[PDB]
């Protein structure tokens, strides 16, 4: 009875239906699980009301960004602020040393520059000759330069390259060299409400078309010219066409048994198996988010952008300085516990420069991501596991120590002291519809060969979108965006044709 | 009665030098390299100047050494007798405006941040695109500016324009000489600064039969005999006959050979001619003229935080206001032009800070096109160029947290003890710095050319004559491994029963 039914109402799922309304389209249906509209982009309130998107945060690619584009002319147009560029200058910080960021001796970002060029020249042409974790990229190039490294370059490099893993959400050890660099096309802008993006989306098509809190089951398309969809409860449809827009990571529960795993959708027939082995191509990374509260700014604005460094060795640089080649600089290093906040790298962003607002929005990686937020409800215990890297910035900032205040109680004696009075953490990892943060590459993994599969979907009357389904903009809220626009109008061409 | 040679090299350059060097290691006998002026090493010369200070006045840096294989080789050497050869000195860039000071690292200008984001602009523009039209890189920087206006502020506009400029000094050509297409590219790695380049020159130079060099014997004419012979002739009336030869002269004197008149210095006259293929390559390519000035002071009382130091050309506010009104490219290609002399903040300077770098208190400075060829026209002028210079010398010394400078050519303060130029727009064998490339211009045409050759005996190397390393001393170093090479695979089969 339905033109089209679209399965997921986050970017993708949402831009199609307005795709499809857009172009005169009549009588389709968008089914999601969850009883809110945004999948991935979340916008949540805070102390004071602050908001935050604990989900996607910035437009990246600027230059060639369609939807940031949209935005733009908009606000051409009307002169309302929907966003901020707030690239800036980086400042890292070592535990015991301070700040080594723009150094006059370390000229640390220098030689992660050549660092870079380096990872570039390694797998140009040769199909990446046996691709590799970051984590052995980095060794390789210390082995290979140390001749024209300092003592403290050696040291303190591999630890700031590994902001890195904030880019892609996960490990050092975890992620796959030839996909770690990208094409950054452009500078960032920081959305000023990715809700303000789905609500004007959302609002685009008829809203009677959105039944949310509908768990799809299963699909199947009976040849006869129609799809069948049916949602947890009971309700079933049938429509002419039907765009599914799940996560991958969610979609990947199609090919093992027990459609008792909840998101998990019955395809039948099943998905054809250059669908199934795209998924042996690795994929799902875990970026999480954890926002730190204070009542007032009483630290320096120098900058937006703060990464921490895990803690680091001279031990490490003997051993470099001494290896005789990769294997023997492999097993060398063989430190044979306790993660604290030192374990890993953390990017914090200060969003009082940027935003005004007192408060950090920090990223974390797999498999510290995972572990916060199985803690999520315990406020002491992760003010407790922060704490130390907190003291370090606001000392690095002209500040001094965190005074805990989610427990308030009003003191005079805190006038120039930063207070903390809430702290806010992501879920994508529990959350069964979304399990995770968005598709990453594992030493091995070919990202290519899911775009392929998705986009040329299952059949004739059974399309894919999402951000995995597309090659510009991948793992990308644009790319979601795009890919949504792509099968409507695909769709809404064929209907157009018929009659 | 002529002298019979097997391999004749013309230029000891870089490219000619190591031809010789990779000749005499695979064994090949009685060749020659025949030399115009009375040193080895071209392009690459190292003077003397107060209290015995050294600096490279042509070549003096190592550039892209992950690969540079020049560069792998001298490294290799250090690193088996810990010598110290060269020094890595790439450093934070300070960029002095003379009424705002320091704009570098700025908080809220962020410069470097959309220098960047200009480069990817012109990387989108053109990278595997074709049929896409080249201009200046002067009009690339305009339309970025016009397309982007949204997301600037208003002394982004302003300077920005200005301090991508830095790349005029890589080129060696203004801004609106320069073709876009070629402006940006990438470097292999970090730059290494020879402390030498003079003993590479030497190695080099040192490693064949030391009867081969033949310094001060200018040759006029090359003549290829159809008998698998090719006649040269020296000035000095001297012939030779040799079986293949290498000529590695400058592209800019080659070019004189595609012309009338064979009493020019460095002309070499060819019969039969240069073939059609390679008269008509010099269209399609040019010569730049990178050039330097070295300001050499008492001794250091300024502020050692960077080796990199730029001044930026000065700006103004009417540029912003009329991109800001700007309508179209052609509306602002138009209202830019209005109504008056070159001084020292007409253009970008780039500065080298040697005293942090080397320790040595001088400065090195490079200069560009159209001021090189004006600048190294007066280099005999100390005073006057102390003049011209003055104001942007003075400017950095405030950044640097010192004073005025003093003229000391003839306690806390700078003072000037001497100043040295170069002159390769003056001097005859080299007529300007190196290869560069006009708005239109296709540099992978004179390259095949080159490589290509004038026939079966009668070679070209040089920075001008490959694509790897073009511009450069490792390009003109493998160039001539590359002839010296070919030759040897075919005196090879001289040896097959
Ligand atoms: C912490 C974090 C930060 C990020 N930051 C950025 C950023 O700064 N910039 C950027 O560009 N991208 C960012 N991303 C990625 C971006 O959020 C995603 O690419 C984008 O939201 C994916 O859109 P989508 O429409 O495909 O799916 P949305 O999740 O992304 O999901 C599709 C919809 O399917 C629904 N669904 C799932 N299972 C079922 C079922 N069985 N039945 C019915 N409905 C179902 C879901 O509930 C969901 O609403 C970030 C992601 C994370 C996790
Ligand atoms: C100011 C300046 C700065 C530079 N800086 C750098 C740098 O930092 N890094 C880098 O890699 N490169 C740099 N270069 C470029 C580098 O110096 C050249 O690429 C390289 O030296 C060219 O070598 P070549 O052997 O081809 O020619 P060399 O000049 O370059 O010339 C070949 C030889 O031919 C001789 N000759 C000419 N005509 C005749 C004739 N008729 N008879 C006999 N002999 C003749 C010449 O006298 C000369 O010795 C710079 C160049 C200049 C001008």
């Amino acid at each position: 009875k339905k033109k089209v039914i679209i399965i997921g109402a986050g970017i993708a799922g949402l831009k199609a239906a307005s795709t499809l309304h857009q172009n005169g389209i009549q009588d389709c249906l968008v089914l999601e699980a969850r009883d809110r509209v945004g999948g991935r982009l979340q916008t949540v309130t805070g102390y004071q009301g602050r908001k935050y998107d604990i989900g996607a945060s910035w437009h990246h690619d600027t230059l060639t960004n369609p939807l940031f584009l949209e935005e733009a002319q908009l606000s051409l147009n009307d002169g309302r602020t929907r966003f901020v560029f707030d690239d800036d200058n980086f400042i890292y910080i070592d535990e015991e040393r301070g700040r080594v960021d723009h150094d006059k001796e370390l000229l640390l970002e220098i030689v992660d520059n050549e660092m870079s060029k380096f990872a570039e020249l390694e797998f140009h042409q040769h199909l990446g000759v046996s691709d590799c974790s970051f984590f052995q990229l980095v060794m390789k190039y210390l082995l290979q330069r140390r001749q024209f490294l300092t003592n403290d370059q050696i040291r303190y490099l591999p630890q700031l390259c590994r902001y890195l893993e904030l880019w892609h959400g996960l490990d050092w050890k975890l992620l796959s060299a030839k996909d770690t660099y990208f094409g950054h096309q452009g500078r960032n802008a920081f959305a000023l409400n990715y809700d303000s993006v789905v609500q004007r989306i959302a609002q685009s098509f008829p809203q009677n078309w959105l039944k949310l809190s509908c768990e799809v089951k299963s699909i199947t398309r009976e040849p006869s010219k129609n799809v069948t969809v049916n949602c947890e409860d009971g309700t079933v449809y049938n429509a002419d066409y039907v765009i599914i827009t799940v996560p991958q990571s969610v979609l990947n529960l199609s090919v093992q048994p027990e459609k008792n795993l909840r998101g998990r959708i019955e395809f039948q027939p099943p998905l054809k198996p250059v669908i199934q082995d795209a998924f042996d191509k690795i994929h799902f990374g875990a970026l999480g988010k954890v926002i730190f509260e204070f009542e007032e700014c009483c630290w320096s604005n120098e900058s937006s952008k703060i990464v921490t460094l895990a803690n680091s060795t001279n031990e490490f640089v003997e051993i470099v300085r001494n290896a005789e080649n990769l294997d023997e600089l492999d097993s060398m290093l063989e430190r044979e516990t306790s993660v604290t906040c030192w374990s890993q790298p953390l990017f914090f962003v200060n969003l009082s420069k940027s935003t005004g607002v007192a408060s950090f929005m920090m990223l974390m990686q797999a498999p510290l991501t995972n572990h916060i937020e199985s803690i999520r409800e315990d406020k002491e215990r992760l003010f407790s596991f922060f704490q130390p890297v907190l003291n370090k910035i606001m000392k690095c900032l002209d500040s001094e120590d965190v005074i805990d205040g989610m427990r308030p109680i009003e003191n005079i004696a805190n006038a120039n002291k930063p207070v903390l009075r809430n702290i806010i953490v992501s879920n994508w990892t529990r959350d069964p519809y979304s399990r995770g943060a968005y598709s990453a590459c594992f030493p091995g993994d070919d990202p290519v060969d899911m775009v392929v599969a998705m986009s040329n979907g299952q059949d004739s009357r059974i399309r894919f979108a999402g951000e995995h389904t597309i090659m510009d903009g991948a793992g990308c809220a644009y790319g979601a965006w795009e890919s949504g626009r792509r099968e409507a109008t695909r769709i809404s061409d064929l209907l157009k044709l018929e009659h």
